């Protein structure tokens, strides 16, 4: 996202901030609603005229960015009863684009085609296009809830240049670690404070990747307290961030599950337990290995002995041999599976990890090596 | 079999004309390709600069596309044998983002770490971007090979923008025919005229929809005589463009070869002779009916009854409704399949036709209306 990056942060000594909205703001924020409420009936080509026309060097970024949140909860809808393809189909089947003289004559043809007037099929001709699209509901959003909307965004935003992120939550640990592990972030826990590798530290899926870690931001600024800190790269050059709930930035309290199904996991114990003779639990409880902290998906236990079992979301190689090393001095015996559709990096010799194949769990392979581990 | 590109067009009374290379561009082509040349072992951005410094307003259209054809057939390599993912994980971790005064010591720590020079450190540290990649290889195509190539491009990247496109070709209508299917093109035959229906036909999907038709256009130009016509939309704009073999365009012969499975047609001819008793026959050949000919995917017969059965690609209501209008009161039988996957319209009530679910064949629609045809 190069425009925002060079127009609503500010880089200095090594750090970048954002240009954050405050109350200072309510009169713009208003005057973009006002904007959408006099559109309403209007054609999306008009709204984006009144927009244009209020923009100054000084406050152009937050109209486009209040603007993009209003737009994103607007109903627009097409400006004709006629399908525009069909009408077009009709025109184009009479000579319509060979002609000019004619054209007129054609449009009338194809009124009483479709049973309507000429201008109606001049409205329906091209009505598919985005700027013909005709403004009909505008949200009951107010002047402080637009703020703290645009607040979000552009800490989202800036969260896509992120090589890491790390943050610190007072209360909503259980939400936030089922969190991570259903959007599919490489995480690493230590003590309170939680890093989450960033799209500037994958080769590929960056957007991707990118939007599943900015839907984890809602949920910690919801903590009564919270710090976020992060290295952002920008080209070669590469700055701090911080940010916590002392700062007093607007921003709001937003719903957030993305939740699922425990289908994988029923299948995959229908699949290990009698076949392997072992006692299998379900997302057994966060354990700490070492200094370190991990949200399993099962535990496997035989005999005396254990095995977690860890699936990985998005991956690189990078990552999990840091995981892995990190694994390797501590007494915890931990199985990690990982996603061939979710490798985010070259392919490369990975070995002590299961790969998928073709995004399903190779159950022989885990099956021997987890006898090997039990053993 | 294409490349994306900049248009490059000419308009003028409703009429568009592309703007193609030809031998008055030979000087030009050779300064692109030893641009090319000269750059090997260089950075990415070494290249573009040269490019940047060729450029003036009457051709950097064609210093772009060439280049673009040049960059898409060459070799680019990342500049150390270290993963720069694994490199800045190691600076950042101790402290290369927070500490600018040290890092040149840490810099030295990670040559020690990965057995190397501060140097090629520097070189690995961000030789993940596009800038930096090194040029190891170019393509050993000719002037006049670019110019081919960069002409067919122009010509697939108008059809992006084609609302239809109507072609005739002296030989190779088997294979032509064979495309438009495996391509899952809308299509419509009349005579020796094939029409297409082009992207701005359709209201989503349109890359991909375009992407497909734009590799019909090299087998189209293969044939001795070809003839093409089209209507381009662009905006609320409408214009005529044609082209012939007659207008000796400099153009390629390439080798077209489209990948298909065929999984759910054999699967279909298996069950149907199983459940009906009846003979199906695969990929029958063309079938006039009316003014009007068609490509099925299956012929059924039964004591002497035959019924036609075609599944369509890409489909919009529009297509559809007039497909089924000109097979209405002609005399060969032909059943549609449409497949809700690549529906590139909205939702409506469509009948005379089987929708599959997810993409899949619904087997007791099916049997139920080819008795009723079968009889």
């Amino acid at each position: 996202m190069l425009p925002k990056e060079l127009l609503d942060a500010t880089r200095r000594r090594g750090k970048i901030y954002l240009k954050f909205a405050s109350e200072e703001h309510f009169r713009l924020a208003r005057a973009v609603i006002l904007a959408f409420k006099s559109s309403v009936g209007q054609k999306y080509e008009d709204l984006q005229e009144k927009l244009r026309h209020m923009e100054r060097a000084e406050n152009y970024r937050k109209v486009r960015g209040f603007a993009k949140i209003l737009e994103r909860e607007s109903e627009f809808t097409t400006s004709s009863s006629l399908d525009p393809l069909e009408v077009r189909r009709f025109l184009f089947s009479r000579g319509y684009v060979t002609s000019e003289i004619e054209r007129a004559k054609i449009i009338a043809e194809a009124a009483t085609y479709f049973n309507t007037t000429p201008e109606e099929i001049e409205r329906a001709m091209f009505a598919d296009r985005e700027e013909e699209k005709i403004l009909t509901r505008v949200p009951g959003i107010s002047e402080e809830e637009l703020i703290r909307r645009y607040n979000l965004s552009l800490l989202q935003t800036l969260m896509f240049n992120s090589a890491r992120m790390s943050f610190r939550v007072s209360e909503n640990h259980k939400r936030i670690f089922r969190l991570i592990k259903l959007l599919g972030l490489m995480y690493e826990i230590s003590g309170e404070n939680i890093e989450i590798t960033g799209p500037a530290s994958i080769l590929k899926m960056t957007r991707k990747y990118g939007t599943s870690m900015a839907k984890l931001i809602p949920e910690i600024v919801k903590a009564k307290e919270w710090a976020i800190k992060a290295e952002i790269i920008e080209d070669k050059r590469v700055y701090f961030f911080e940010l916590s709930s002392e700062d007093d930035i607007l921003l709001p309290k937003l719903e957030v599950s993305v939740e699922y199904d425990s289908s994988l996991e029923r299948e995959f114990v229908t699949k290990i337990k009698r076949i392997l003779g072992v006692e299998v639990i379900r997302e057994p409880g966060i354990i700490k290995a070492g200094q370190y902290a991990y949200i399993p998906d099962f535990l496997i236990r035989k005999n005396g002995k254990e095995v977690y079992v860890e699936i990985a979301g998005f991956w690189t190689r990078s990552y999990i041999k840091s995981k892995l090393e990190k694994l390797s001095n501590v007494d915890v015996k931990m199985l990690i599976i990982v996603n061939d559709e979710l490798l985010a990096d070259k392919l490369g010799k990975i070995h002590d990890v299961i790969v998928m194949r073709k995004g399903k769990i190779p159950y022989k392979e885990v099956i021997l090596k987890l006898k090997e581990m039990l053993n």
